[PDB]
């Protein structure tokens, strides 16, 4: 009726510091009594934000255009909009993450009866959104006249556009004051859908669109905020001159800010998370890159929201070999994470993940969510241009460090298809690992993590060649993603 | 010696040293004497070893080219104090005073952690050292 | 108001008898509140001989003929023939 | 253009071509204009074609350091 | 390529040949009796969606409605005739 207990607790491995990382380690097996599927991932962001899966962008330019800001928080995570470039780009860019998907339109394009046609094709071509509403004065204070639709305009073009617009005679429409629950159902049952809403005097203040619904129905997991619109988070370097760029990006409408540092506890850090919940309290703040508790002690006094964790361990970074400055990536999460537990806030495990066991290892050693940069490169919507070189169809990873000194290199990554695929693959990875491990849920498993019930084993060099051995000719793997 | 980038520089003077000395991290800058060879499509200049012509106890080898050493020195300095402003010290003589002090604190980098940075995550890649 | 000390002090390191060399260890991160190019250098090379820069070219007949003695004299460094 | 060593512009002389005109054989010299990147342990310059980024008509390489075009 | 069963090739021809069309001239039709349930089978198995409703739910019979994806935003259960647009 016993059973010795086998394995290191966790708290037994780094006791004896020889500063192991996520190769190092295994987790053993425990008892399984649920489906693959059935485990639940809703992991902490910042004390206020939460997501419906624990994966992240990295703020890389190589990384993260609004494509991929788009198509990843389309699926639980968050993206972070990388900083190299001029504010008004970046506000640019999450204004365009943010527009994606509504609730009540607050701010459409509208026209007056009096256009041309060729300016709804022009309007088309430079907003995308092509069905819009008509008013007196060609804004939001006036009348409403009618909708011109992308339906309208399969015909040169020189017509006056009350011509071809259907009017308001003839259009549904409901009273303004009512609720995002009692307009979605009049849009519903009024098979047609382009809803506006006006109030009592007739006159335009928000439309509701029905692809809008189609999208909710297709990507159930998205992460949207209270307006019902995809939650969106910027990079901004610590400097005094992004102190301008934050006002843009905070117009635009940005939800969470990462302070992206090398090294996070600088006096000009601290100093800028005090200005940060300062000026804008609404703004959630993640603390710049730390190793050790005795740094995070200073970000956590600041006022910061949640931190992320590791520097020099990464694949296109080489801050250890230049700085001769780090920490061995899975120490440093699990002694950081033990500390900042105590006050509440969220661990970020930052990069140096390169396959879906280094997610699971991260994710049982205190980590809130994990963040991605290699393993994103080269999936469809990371941007710009694929070049064949020697027969593969490689696309540019570029460190932000690498072009006074050079701390990161520049190279490239062959091709991962889209995002779209691969993000259910880790999702689909990460859980089925978490069922062998044992665990009903994230806050399960790391609640697993500091009771002792988790043991792990140290994995010996001459252990860590295992699968995909020394003992094949040739082979492939085919990932399903 | 035994140094092979700004790291260990660093390291080096971070353990005591009062300097560092420079074999092949100088070796194939402009002013190292002697001529340039293309070989392998490579315009890298000799480096001998002493003992390499009774035993020898050194080998005879080659280095690519690192250009002139009066950018090359700035860029070492450069590394070394903006990697003492990450360690927290102010100057190299309160490097030391922190060593011994036991304000600084190392951790062992086991094998499979010393696989980190530039590492077998990339198809292929280019530096660029500022140099 | 208690955090942790973590990491092995510089003693605790060389006790254990493994040998270790330059790529075997790290230097915990500290607190920053100056600019990285505002720390001092100057180094001696011997008692009575203090350089603004430490680093040598290697006597090593590769390395270094007058020209780099000089071009490294002049940034700091010293040269030796 | 094809040139890419002294024999070859001897020929090119002897065959009626008044002067000769050189890519390669001057790319990765000091003053050809950028910057050098260490990939495999080669100081190389980047070589980019016209063509090489509607369709691509050249492509985009790099060549190991000739020093000054002076000498 | 035809190392594989007539069957299965005459199947690809035709779901080539049916991509775009003029007159579509053999619809999927259903007759109004049916449940919503089987409009959702025929979606599936066809990709196609918007599906007229005749008398006997053949191609010889009056028209009764049509059905589109626009009429399937809504457990299933229903007799067609409830959700269609009538002729
Ligand atoms: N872990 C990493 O190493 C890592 C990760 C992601 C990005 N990066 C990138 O690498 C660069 C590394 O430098 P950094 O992280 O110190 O940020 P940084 O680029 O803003 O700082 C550059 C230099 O100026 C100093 N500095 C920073 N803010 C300052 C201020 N307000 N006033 C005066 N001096 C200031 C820093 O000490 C540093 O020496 C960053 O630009 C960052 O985008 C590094
Ligand atoms: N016009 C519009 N309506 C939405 C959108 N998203 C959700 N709705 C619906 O509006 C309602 C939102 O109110 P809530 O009750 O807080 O949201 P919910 O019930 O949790 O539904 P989900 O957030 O989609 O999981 C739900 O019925 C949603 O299905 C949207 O993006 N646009
Ligand atoms: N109404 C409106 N939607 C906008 C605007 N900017 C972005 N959008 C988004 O764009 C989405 C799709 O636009 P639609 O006009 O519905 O697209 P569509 O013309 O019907 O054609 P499809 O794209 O084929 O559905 C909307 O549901 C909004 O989420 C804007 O100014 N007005
Ligand atoms: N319902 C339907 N109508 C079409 C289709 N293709 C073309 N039409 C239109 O029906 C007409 C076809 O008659 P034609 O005069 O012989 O074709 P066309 O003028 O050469 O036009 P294209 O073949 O499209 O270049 C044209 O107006 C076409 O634009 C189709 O695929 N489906
Ligand atoms: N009408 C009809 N079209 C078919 C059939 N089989 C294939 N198709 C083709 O499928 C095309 C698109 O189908 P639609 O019914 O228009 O697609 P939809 O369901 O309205 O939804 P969208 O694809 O979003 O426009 C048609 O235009 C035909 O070319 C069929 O049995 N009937
Ligand atoms: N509120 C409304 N009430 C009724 N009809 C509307 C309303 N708004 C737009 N319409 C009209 O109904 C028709 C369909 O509009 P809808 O918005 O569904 O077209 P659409 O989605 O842009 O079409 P498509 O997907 O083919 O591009 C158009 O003639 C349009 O002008
Ligand atoms: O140039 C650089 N120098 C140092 N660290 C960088 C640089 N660029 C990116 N990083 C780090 O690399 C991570 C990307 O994850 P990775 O691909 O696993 O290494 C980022 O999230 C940063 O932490
Ligand atoms: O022939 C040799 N045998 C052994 N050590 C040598 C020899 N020549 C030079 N050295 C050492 O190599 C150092 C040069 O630095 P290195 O390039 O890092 O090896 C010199 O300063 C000497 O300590
Ligand atoms: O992108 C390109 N496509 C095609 N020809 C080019 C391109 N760029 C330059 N050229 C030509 O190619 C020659 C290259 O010279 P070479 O490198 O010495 O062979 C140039 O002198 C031009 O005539």
């Amino acid at each position: 009726g016993y059973v010795p207990e086998d394995g290191l607790t966790a708290q037994q491995l780094f006791a004896s510091a020889d500063g192991l990382t996520y190769n190092d380690f295994l987790i053993l097996p425990g008892f399984i009594d649920f489906i693959a599927d059935e485990v639940d991932l809703t992991s902490a962001l910042t004390r206020k934000i939460t997501l419906k899966t624990p994966l992240i962008s990295s703020p890389m330019d190589t990384v993260t255009e609004a494509d991929m800001a788009i198509a990843m928080a389309l699926m639980g995570g968050i993206g972070f909009i990388h900083h190299n470039c001029t504010p008004e780009f970046q506000a640019n860019e999450v204004r365009k993450v943010k527009k994606f998907e509504q609730g009540f339109i607050t701010d459409p394009v509208v026209l007056s009866p009096s256009h041309t046609v060729g300016d709804v094709l022009e309007a088309k071509m430079r907003h995308g959104f092509s069905g819009i509403p008509i008013t007196e004065t060609g804004t939001m204070g006036s009348k409403l006249v009618g909708i011109v639709t992308s339906r309208d305009i399969d015909f040169d073009h020189t017509t006056l556009l009350s011509e071809v617009m259907t009017p308001r005679i003839e259009l549904v429409v409901a009273p303004a004051g009512v609720t995002l629950k009692e307009a979605n159902e009049i849009l519903q049952r009024s098979k047609k859908g382009k809803l506006p809403i006006v109030n009592d005097c007739d006159e335009l203040v928000a439309i509701i669109a029905r692809t809008d619904l189609k999208k909710n129905r297709d990507y159930p997991l998205a992460s949207k905020d209270s307006q019902k619109q995809l939650l969106c988070g910027a990079a901004v370097g610590t400097r005094e001159d992004d102190k301008y760029r934050l006002d843009l990006l905070t117009q635009a409408g940005v939800d969470v800010i990462v302070l992206d540092s090398s090294q996070g506890n600088s006096v000009y850090q601290i100093a800028m998370v005090h200005y940060i919940k300062q000026k804008y309290p609404h703004l959630q703040v993640i603390g710049g890159n730390v190793v050790t508790a005795a740094q995070a002690k200073n970000l956590i006094d600041a006022g910061v929201d949640g931190l992320r964790v590791g520097m020099g361990c990464g694949s296109i970074c080489i801050t250890q070999e230049v700085m001769a400055c780090g920490r061995p990536q899975g120490t440093a999460v699990y002694k950081v994470a033990e500390y900042a537990r105590r006050f509440g806030v969220p661990i970020i495990a930052d990069g140096g993940i390169q396959t879906v066991g280094h997610v699971v290892k991260a994710l049982a050693l205190g980590a809130s969510t994990v963040m991605m940069g290699s393993l994103l490169a080269a999936t469809t919507e990371a941007p710009g241009e694929y070049f064949f070189s020697d027969g593969v169809r490689l696309k540019k990873y570029r460190g932000m460090g690498s072009l006074k000194i050079a701390q990161g290199v520049s190279g490239s990554i062959q091709d991962k298809g889209s995002i779209q695929k691969f993000v259910p693959y880790l999702i689909a990875g990460i859980q089925h690992g978490c069922q062998d491990i044992g665990a009903r849920s994230l806050s399960v498993l790391r609640s697993m993590m500091y009771s002792g019930e988790l043991k792990f084993e140290k994995r010996t060099m001459s252990a860590q060649i295992e699968g995909g051995v020394h003992g094949l000719h040739s082979y492939t793997f085919l990932p399903f993603t």
